[PDB]
């Protein structure tokens, strides 16, 4: 069991401070949501958590070690993993050569580079775990959304992460593609990795989040369970509506 501890983040631009003060947590197998009205800083307080931000104050642990001055792959290192909107598979490779050049990079907790063997089984292990065993030899390049989708999870799991920090996974999304992506959550949840999202799209997102957060004027207006988060007046004021409905 893992925990991310968010503390306090703060980030000014110019004359602007657009985080004043955002505080949370997500522990191994949790989905939590980073929720709110456009640019009232729930995406800035998601990027300095990713570390493509850097605070201007605040805190941020992973299993009780400072990670908040580390970069991205540093943080990748640590068991952090980061997967954005547009891609990133390498198009030119063959769907089980992207999840192999992940796995040759890796080294153990022996300190030791995996061997053939290891990266062979691994592979295998992740082309079924992910369902996509029979396109390994298909170039990412002719992919469908939802296919690339699972061989961008796989290259993630290649690295054996804590925790998944997704990016508007449900941006432009059709309703059969939400049932794949919360169902991969899922999935995720039950491997007792922690997942962190942000997104547009408030029905699909906190139908799988166990915890939210809403964030508006810089701040945590309101947390809790996504039942409680609804019936929040204040929440409802500002960014659901009276007459919201799930
Ligand atoms: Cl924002």
């Amino acid at each position: 069991s893992s925990s991310l501890v968010v503390r306090n983040l703060k980030k000014r631009y110019g004359s602007r401070t657009v985080v004043k003060d955002v505080s949370l947590d997500v522990k191994s197998g949790e989905v939590v949501g980073l929720l709110g009205p456009n640019g009232a800083g729930k995406t800035t307080s998601f990027y300095m958590i990713v570390g493509l931000v850097p605070l201007d104050a605040g805190e941020i642990d992973l299993d009780g070690k400072s990670i908040s001055l580390l970069p991205i792959h540093k943080r990748a290192s640590l068991g952090l993993s980061y997967l954005p909107q547009e891609a990133s598979v390498f198009r030119k490779l063959s769907v089980e050569e992207n999840i192999r050049a992940v796995l040759e990079l890796q080294v153990g907790d022996d300190g030791k580079r995996l061997s053939k063997d290891a990266i062979a089984s691994r592979t295998e292990a992740l082309l079924d775990e992910l369902q996509i065993s029979h396109l390994r030899e298909n170039p990412a390049l002719s992919l469908s959304g939802g296919e690339r989708r699972r061989v961008e999870i796989a290259r993630a799991l290649a690295t054996n992460p804590s925790f998944i920090l997704l990016d508007e996974p449900f941006a432009g999304v059709d309703p059969i593609a939400v049932l794949e992506i919360q169902k991969i959550v899922k999935f995720l949840k039950q491997r007792n990795i922690g997942v962190l999202i942000t997104d547009h799209n408030v029905r699909e997102t906190l139908g799988i989040c166990d915890h939210a957060y809403i964030i508006s004027d810089g701040s945590v207006l309101a947390a809790g369970a996504p039942g409680d988060i609804i019936e929040n007046e204040s929440v409802r004021r500002v960014y659901l509506g009276e007459h919201f409905r799930m």
